[PDB]
């Protein structure tokens, strides 16, 4: 009795899964590509670790995350594969519960990790207090599409401190600060929307995973986690927190997945 884990997001979640490639099965839970391929980590990412390492039972991963994705190109635009288009791919292929993914409210989990690129692109040009509610409202409306399909279990990751990635550190501490403050407002509004959705529906199981606090702990004390510092980049994915100047490595993702496992028990697969 599998858990169908449909995920949506950006390069922090991307694996290169194609809806026309090999589909998830018990013998091959990621479907495609092979576990450890397609990521920004040099190895598995948090979804690969959740699906195959931290899982308490069979988890099937349908990873629709796409690189550079924002929520909706009608708000903050970036690449064609925004979150809206990921939901459309889900609606096109999996929403109607085909034989290849015959999910139900009791065994499907919808994981969304979005906002890094929206903030990364709009933190200096928009007013966080009035603009991030628009982004969050659009995210909620996409979530409502899956709700209408019969989805009832949802996992939302808040935005981690990309303010402190090398890409942003290099832009100066006042830019780090301006980005961080905007990001705090986004995460607050994200939490408020997850809380409101959960209460309003009354029949959903939700988890808001505070990636921000977890990564911040590591950045603040990296050697406690086996990292030499919080700034080095190493594309081996394990020697430093950062795999490149804006994405963490497999070691970080594993630590995150391990941090998440206990928090995901109520979702059914952990």
């Amino acid at each position: 009795n599998p858990t169908y884990f449909f995920t949506f997001g950006d390069s922090y979640s991307q694996t290169g899964f194609s809806a026309s490639g090999t589909q998830p099965s018990a013998s091959n839970p990621m479907g495609n590509p092979d576990l450890g391929i397609g990521t920004t980590t040099n190895g598995p990412n948090w979804i690969g670790y959740l699906t195959t390492t931290e899982n308490a039972s069979l988890v099937l991963s349908y990873n629709l995350a796409a690189g550079g994705a924002t929520i909706d190109n009608a708000l903050v635009p970036a690449y064609p594969g925004d979150l809206a288009s990921q939901f459309r791919l889900f609606e096109d292929v999996y929403a109607d519960k085909p034989a290849s993914a015959p999910w139900s409210a009791e065994d499907a989990v919808f994981g969304v990790w979005i906002g890094i690129n929206d903030i990364g692109n709009a933190y200096y040009s928009t007013d966080a207090e009035t603009y991030t509610p628009k982004l969050i409202s659009r995210l909620e409306s996409l979530v409502e599409e899956v709700y209408k399909n019969g989805g009832r279990k949802f996992l939302f990751l808040n935005v981690p401190p990309t303010s402190r990635s090398p890409l942003f550190l290099e832009q100066g501490e006042e830019v780090v600060k301006q980005h961080a403050e905007y990001l705090s407002v986004y995460n607050e509004n994200l939490e408020g929307m997850v809380d409101d959705f959960t209460k309003k529906k009354g029949d959903v199981t939700t988890v808001l995973y505070d990636s921000w606090s977890f990564m911040t702990k590591i950045l603040d004390d990296p050697t406690a986690y086996g990292f030499p510092d919080a700034t080095c980049i190493n594309d081996d994915g394990t020697s430093c927190i950062w795999w490149d100047n804006y994405h963490p490595g497999m070691k970080y993702h594993l630590l995150q997945a391990e941090d998440m496992k206990p928090k995901l028990r109520k979702l059914g697969g952990w």
